[PDB]
């Protein structure tokens, strides 16, 4: 069976639970914590391409009121659907399934100005989501898995002190 697992799920939930914040810039922000899983069930012989993408959660926007986020306002029109492939792609099961796969060079950008980025709006929540595609198939085999425990708000700047504290601390 495959199984993709979170990885540091603990350490994810405690950025969850004061709701999670990810820094956007112009040039683009490595996100904090680091999206990783582990990998088992895949052919150890087949070649796969790894994607991430961000779904927005919520037909809403958001705002930090009195320590509080609250629904903020409509939201603005979706950014461009950009998905990541991760650099080690295309690959083997095997490559894979040895140890964590860890998107630790994706971007997080509120300007479409290039460079593999990929472009979210500012005070909107994002699940990010894992493809594994199968490399040379006639039906382009795709399986997605999403990770609720890594939500976040994009957002120019740290609302949350809490947040800003805990980025700190653990990175
Ligand atoms: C049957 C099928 O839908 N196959 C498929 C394969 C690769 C795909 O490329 C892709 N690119 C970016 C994000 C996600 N996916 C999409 C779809």
């Amino acid at each position: 069976e495959l199984r993709v697992g979170l990885e540091e799920s603990e350490l994810w939930l405690r950025f969850k639970e004061l709701t999670n914040e990810m820094i956007v810039t112009k040039n683009g922000r490595r996100m904090f914590p680091v999206l990783k899983v582990n990998v088992s069930g895949l052919d150890p012989n087949a070649m796969y391409s790894f994607l991430l993408d961000f779904v927005a959660a919520d037909n809403h926007r958001w705002k930090y009121v009195n320590g509080e986020w609250v629904p903020g306002g409509k939201p603005e029109p979706q950014a461009p659907s950009c998905v990541y492939i991760h650099p080690d792609s295309p690959n083997f099961g095997a490559h894979w399934m040895k140890a964590p796969v860890s998107f630790s060079k994706v971007k997080l950008t509120n300007k479409l100005n290039g460079g593999g980025q990929i472009m979210l709006n500012s005070l909107h929540k994002y699940e990010p989501r894992i493809h594994i595609v199968r490399v040379g198939d006639p039906q382009r085999m795709i399986t997605s898995h999403c990770f609720p425990e890594t939500q976040f708000i994009a957002v120019t700047a740290y609302q949350n002190e809490e947040i800003t504290a805990l980025k700190i601390k653990y990175n």
